[PDB]
């Protein structure tokens, strides 16, 4: 009789904590295991049927679909307090008419500076890409002017999506998996622009996450992307940042990054299902209790009464102005071949390997395949 909970890096030490007063309240342990963010959902997808998986699981709402057709979530009955979540949260974990999960956060990627090197934020890419080859030049290389994980279709969808990219077509009967957007000229034009931003030298093919977050907190990049997740990193390593909206794609153009929504699930194949549902109804759920998750991990709560209580802090206010220009990832269970897909096509792109309209063709022709394969059907 104890619950183990898997999740990534920035919430193990809160949840430990939380874990030790619920201990003291229900008398039952809960054992707190770090996994690595893009490890859980393969892990569990191989875990969980062996009766191996822990009982409840950290992370990303584009999860769920996949998840809950191979049968590996339990559904969350009603309780009273799901009245006091945003319904953009709720709607996020909610799959086949059913809630999935317990949000805890909202979030999107901005534009993260810092003001040691940018005093004015750029209002278009076409001044953040000029800003950036100045200050690589003014400091000879040590300083890089812009850096993000390009590569990562996550980080680049706001290019490819504010142009007109989509995924899936929205239609009044759901989301039309066999109607993709992510070879049309406005996925061209979005594209086209990282591919200019590499042709410019303004980035690299080596950007990656580790070394755009680790030169960040060092004080060696002046502007990256990056999501809620890293500023607590970046406030503890004494980093004097800001945060904005991406630049407009053109002036009247915005960028349209991804929403995510963070949560818990509870694994279908647990022993311990019952104090799981316990564990996230009627105490993780409560006001108090997603205070102090956000203290730690201070992504956009999910509870309207606690983000009602933050709602002044200016990182709260940038990320909340760049969240309402974006829109939520799909979480049917067809976004899984998605990520690779996309991940490969920028890979092409940025190496020169494939003008752009080849390589979103070919992303979209194995998109297709796979879900055709059911390749989502483990
Ligand atoms: O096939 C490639 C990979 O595809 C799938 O990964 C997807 C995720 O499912 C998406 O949710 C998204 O991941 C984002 C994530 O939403 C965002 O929060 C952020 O992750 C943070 C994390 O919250 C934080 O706690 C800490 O751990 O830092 C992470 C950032 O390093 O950024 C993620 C993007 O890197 O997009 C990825 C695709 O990149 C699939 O689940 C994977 O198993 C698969 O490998």
């Amino acid at each position: 009789t104890k619950l183990t909970i898997w999740c990534s890096e920035k919430q193990v030490d809160i949840l430990q904590k939380l874990g030790e007063e619920f201990k003291a309240k229900y008398g039952i342990p809960v054992e707190v295991q770090y996994v690595d963010f893009g490890s859980i959902k393969s892990k569990f997808l191989t875990a969980a049927p062996q009766g191996q998986g822990a009982d409840i699981i950290v992370g990303a709402h584009d999860w769920v679909g996949e998840l809950a057709v191979n049968g590996l979530i339990e559904p969350i009955p009603n309780f009273s307090d799901l009245k006091n979540f945003y319904d953009t949260a709720l709607k996020a974990f909610s799959y086949g008419g059913k809630l999935y999960g317990v949000p805890y956060a909202m979030e999107a990627v901005a534009l993260i500076y810092n003001k040691d090197y940018v005093d004015s934020v750029p209002k278009t890419m076409d001044e953040l890409i000029e800003k950036a080859k100045q200050i690589d030049e003014e400091y000879g290389g040590e300083v890089r002017g812009f850096i993000y994980d390009v590569a990562n279709f996550y980080f680049s969808a706001p290019f490819i999506l504010g142009y007109g990219g989509y995924v899936f077509k929205e239609t009044p009967q759901g989301l039309d998996v066999t109607d993709i957007g992510l070879a049309n000229e406005g996925a061209v034009k979005g594209a086209k622009l990282i591919k200019r931003m590499i042709d410019e030298g303004v980035l690299t093919p080596g950007d990656n996450y580790g070394t755009m977050d680790s030169m960040f907190k060092e004080g060696l990049a002046a502007m990256i992307i990056n999501g809620l997740w890293a500023i607590k990193s970046y406030k503890d390593a004494g980093i004097n940042y800001g945060v904005a909206p991406i630049p407009e794609l053109e002036p009247g153009v915005p960028a349209k990054p991804f929403v995510g929504v963070q949560g818990f699930m509870i694994n279908a194949k647990s022993p311990n299902k019952v104090i799981a549902m316990e564990f996230l109804t009627n105490f993780i759920a409560r006001k108090e209790t997603m205070y102090k998750i956000y203290l730690a991990d201070p992504r956009l709560p999910a509870r309207k009464d606690v983000l009602e209580l933050v709602k002044d802090n200016p990182d709260v206010v940038a990320f909340t102005q760049s969240a309402s220009m974006g829109t939520p990832m799909p979480n049917v269970p067809e976004m899984a071949p998605v990520w690779s897909a996309m991940g490969d096509a920028l890979s092409i792109i940025i190496n020169g390997q494939a003008s752009v309209e080849d390589a979103l063709k070919e992303a979209v022709e194995k998109i297709k395949a796979q879900i055709e394969k059911g390749s989502h059907h483990h």
